[PDB]
């Protein structure tokens, strides 16, 4: 067949990191045409490109029945959306045929995340946990996974928009605590569940423009609650785990400051901290990879990718004895958040 040639083709190109206000100005609809044909040039280049990172690893890792399954899901993917790039944008059924086509890809690719996660594991077991195995594979998977998350993006602001105020899984006001609080509601759900003790939440706010406006942003909240329900649950276990033989439990304490250009969350805890040595391992795939509530692999470094992905970042920093601060940072203007790509 075509697919290493194609590869090759698509892979020359670069991919076109979107800003939200071209995502937005994407449904706002009938321009259905104009995603269509974005799209059939755009997928394939951004699959291409992963593809091709994917055929630099060494054999010994890419033989391993994980990552060549994950490669094959590509290869059909990319496939699929050929069958697209002759036909032509004004018959309806050429569209709504690509919308299922979308779709049926987007199933397709579900369950990448514990796919790669046994590979890393065969890999540990087969090769050794060495520093410079988990410098490989971190830098992998932060590129993989970002590479990833870009495409779903892509794929779901299509079939959402293609079936005012929410244009696909973009909020143009975004409540910012309010998606704490949820977050937050259902970590402590799980919380409750399975401790029978959970630590209230507080929330401080901190416009500094504007003393008394709620904050509100351009953003992806489901994006945003994944970051933030990651790190409630770990922030929670810390607290109970830390405290059981003790009456207190100290509350969660959230603070969102909008600044000129930053958008910042800290979520700070009592839990008593990680010493400064075991904090750079929280984000290593391969560390936290293993044959609840938490002890639950990739929420971290899969959550500080999603930051990542519009030019944010989440660091983690703890003092030990006391507990951890956690800061999601974002962009506070629409005209900033900028998707950002893996190079290639
Ligand atoms: C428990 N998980 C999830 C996880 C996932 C995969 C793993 N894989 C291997 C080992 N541990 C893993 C843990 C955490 O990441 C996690 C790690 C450290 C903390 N701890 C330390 C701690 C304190 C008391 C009891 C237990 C732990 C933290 O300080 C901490 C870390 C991140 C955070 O957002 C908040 C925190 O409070 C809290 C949570
Ligand atoms: C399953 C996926 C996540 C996975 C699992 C495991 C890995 C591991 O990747 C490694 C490990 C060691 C080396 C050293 C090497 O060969 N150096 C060459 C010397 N110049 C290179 C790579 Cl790409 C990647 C991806
Ligand atoms: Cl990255
Ligand atoms: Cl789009
Ligand atoms: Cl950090």
């Amino acid at each position: 067949g075509s697919a290493p040639k194609y590869i090759e083709h698509f892979s020359k190109f670069s991919p076109s990191p979107l800003s939200m206000k071209q995502f937005l100005d994407f449904g706002s609809n009938a321009c259905e045409k104009t995603s269509f044909t974005f799209l059939r040039q755009e997928l394939p280049v951004r699959l291409a490109n992963i593809m091709k990172e994917i055929n630099l690893l060494p054999d010994r890792v890419l033989s391993t029945p994980s990552v060549q399954l994950v490669q094959s899901w590509y290869v059909q993917s990319l496939l699929d959306i050929m069958e697209f790039l002759d036909k032509d944008p004004e018959d309806h059924r050429t569209l709504s045929q690509f919308t299922d086509a979308l779709v049926t890809i987007r199933n397709r690719h579900n369950d990448v995340v514990p796919t790669m996660a046994q590979g890393v594991l065969e890999y540990k077991d087969t090769y050794g946990d060495d520093p410079v195995s988990n410098q490989n594979i971190q830098y992998f998977l932060d590129r993989f996974y970002l590479s990833r998350i870009s495409i779903r993006m892509l794929i779901n602001q299509h079939t959402l928009i293609f079936d005012p105020k929410h244009i696909g899984s973009i909020d143009p006001n975004c409540n910012v605590s309010e998606v704490v609080k949820d977050a937050y509601d259902m970590a402590k759900l799980l919380c409750d569940k399975y401790y029978m003790a959970s630590p209230d939440l507080e929330i401080q706010e901190i416009n500094a423009a504007n003393s008394k406006q709620p904050i509100h942003m351009v953003y992806v909240p489901s994006h945003l609650y994944h970051m933030l329900f990651e790190l409630f649950k770990n922030a929670m276990r810390a607290t109970v785990e830390s405290h059981e033989s003790s009456l207190i439990l100290p509350p969660i304490k959230v603070m969102v400051a909008l600044g000129e250009e930053d958008l910042s969350i800290k979520m700070s805890d009592r839990g008593g901290g990680v010493p400064l040595r075991k904090i750079e391992r929280l984000f290593s795939y391969m560390y936290s990879t293993a044959p609840p509530l938490a002890g639950f692999g990739y929420g971290l470094p899969i959550s500080r990718l999603y930051a990542k992905y519009f030019q944010g970042d989440l660091q983690l920093f703890s003092m030990e004895g006391f507990g951890t601060d956690a800061v999601i940072y974002l962009k506070a203007l629409s005209t900033d958040s900028v998707e950002r790509l893996p190079v290639y």
